[PDB]
């Protein structure tokens, strides 16, 4: 497979043309197990900034046909420069592997804050949410859509602040296929799949599961979760505040045009109310 | 911005490592315009083979931001081979020019036959439903969705036979995302502009255009052809069959879960008494 990616493989200098050598990193602790290859603490060794290096064995990506899928994160991740979006410097490959220069988040992930605190209080949620929805209004100035968050994508940096990770799923949102409705079925003509509402959803379903501890349609089988989903049929605690309801049920909408735009969370009177943000 | 597909680039002796160069061919007359080049008649000169020669200008293809869906488009056609798929036997480019080589379809598109006879008999249309819906599970065996079936994109070869092509839209639909559905919209959970049924959907309005002439949900605005399709609203001319009617009400369902397999189709009773394949 070809592993020439639009994506910058160039030599940085942290302190303030040449490309990435293995050569040019120490190579330290395991940060991570991942599927094809780990995540370890690096240090670029010119300038001794601190980063993480993701290995990758090629031989494992092409077996399992998930090499298109690399290609496209790394081509969007790399070109997202956001405080609260991980970023992906560069990359670059030798005979066996594929390497994903990242920032190191070193505070791991929200999915092991919430384990540790059980729930979030409303300052802590709207925090996050505002971090999020500015992460978000910024993909989706550059017309890219994530598609998949959830806590474990949440990375924390080391003043706490949020980092969305983890663009396996994104898709870069908008033609001759347009011109011609007559022969596109009711789904193509919706692209709802492409849609930057998809992640307003998103939104609304973490900001319940950071207030109540789980998430709005939990259900012990996939088949009751998927139907709750689909009648948008969840419950609140006593305990959720009214302006807190009112966000979330803003967001959970099954139609998608329905939901808010970002501006919309960023200027709600329950997040400029609680957030330090 | 890379021309580096996983497509092939390697000369072929069509008569029965090196690479392909513009002066491999004769270029003939053009057989087209498009909004990014043209496409001409070729041969390759050892073979005196004939075939097409797509020629599409980098500066235009990047200007528009449509490179990356032209690299997918190559991706997925070289890969496909069958009698009624156009066969896309390889690329190359040079410093202003991406140039793919395509099978050469001499009898023209299934659109301009529409427009010299203004509607098929019933025959003709079995025939080449036969053949799209051939062509359909060959690409659903290999997970490819196609999602852009229409006159415009249905070529002819020497014997008539239907050839798809314009793979520009399609997808190649084969998991972290799913693990978990907490935190998926409805839309991302049912991914239907993802589910090869899409391409059933297409096939009905194409049996009901070479029938009738028109599509079915033909209107003077967009707005009220989308509305039509949305509400699935159409009728037949009452010289349309039973037998046809029937496998067209099939086709055309708004939710994708009730449209039939590409095997009902090469099975319907309508199909098998008309088809001479
Ligand atoms: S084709 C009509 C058009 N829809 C899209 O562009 C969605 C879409 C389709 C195909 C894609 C894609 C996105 O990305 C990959 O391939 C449109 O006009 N949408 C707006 C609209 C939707 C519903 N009603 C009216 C207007
Ligand atoms: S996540 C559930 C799964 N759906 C998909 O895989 C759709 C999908 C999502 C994301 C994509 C994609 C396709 O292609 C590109 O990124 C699934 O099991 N779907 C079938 C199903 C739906 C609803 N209930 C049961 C089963
Ligand atoms: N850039 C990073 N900084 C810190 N930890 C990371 C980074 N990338 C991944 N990890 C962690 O390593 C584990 C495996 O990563 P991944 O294989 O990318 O899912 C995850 O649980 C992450 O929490
Ligand atoms: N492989 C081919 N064989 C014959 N005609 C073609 C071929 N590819 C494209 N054409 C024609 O050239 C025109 C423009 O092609 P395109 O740029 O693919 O839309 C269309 O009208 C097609 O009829
Ligand atoms: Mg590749
Ligand atoms: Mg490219």
């Amino acid at each position: 497979m070809s592993y020439s990616y639009d994506a910058p493989s160039d030599f940085i200098n942290f302190s303030s043309k040449r490309q990435w050598a293995l050569e040019d990193f120490e190579i330290g602790r395991p940060l991570g197990k991942g599927k094809f290859g780990n995540v370890y603490l690096a240090r670029e060794k010119q300038s001794k900034f601190i980063l993480a290096l993701k290995v990758l064995f090629k031989a494992q990506l092409e077996k399992a046909g998930v090499e298109h899928q690399l290609r496209r994160e790394v081509e969007i991740q790399s070109h997202l420069r956001h405080p609260n979006i991980l970023r992906l410097y560069g990359y670059f490959h030798d005979a066996t592997r594929v390497y994903l220069i990242l920032e190191y988040a070193p505070l791991g992930t929200v999915y092991r804050e919430l384990q540790k605190l059980s729930k979030f209080d409303e300052q802590r949620t709207a925090t996050y949410i505002t971090e999020l929805a500015n992460a978000l209004s910024y993909c989706h100035s550059k017309r890219v859509i994530h598609r998949d968050i959830k806590p474990e994508n949440l990375l924390l940096g080391s003043a706490g602040e949020l980092k969305i990770a983890d663009f396996g799923w994104s898709v870069h949102a908008p033609t001759t296929l347009c011109g011609t409705l007559d022969y596109l079925p009711p789904e193509m003509i919706e692209g709802r799949m492409h849609d930057e509402k998809v992640d307003l959803w998103s939104l609304g379903v973490l900001c319940y599961e950071f207030l109540v501890g789980k998430p709005p349609f939990e259900a012990n089988t996939y088949q009751e979760t998927y139907k709750r989903i689909s009648r948008v049929e969840f419950t609140f605690p006593d305990f959720v505040t009214e302006g807190a309801r009112d966000l979330i049920s803003r967001l959970l909408k099954h139609n998608p045009s329905q939901r808010p735009m970002l501006r919309e969370v960023l200027e709600h009177p329950w997040i400029t109310a609680n957030s330090s943000k």
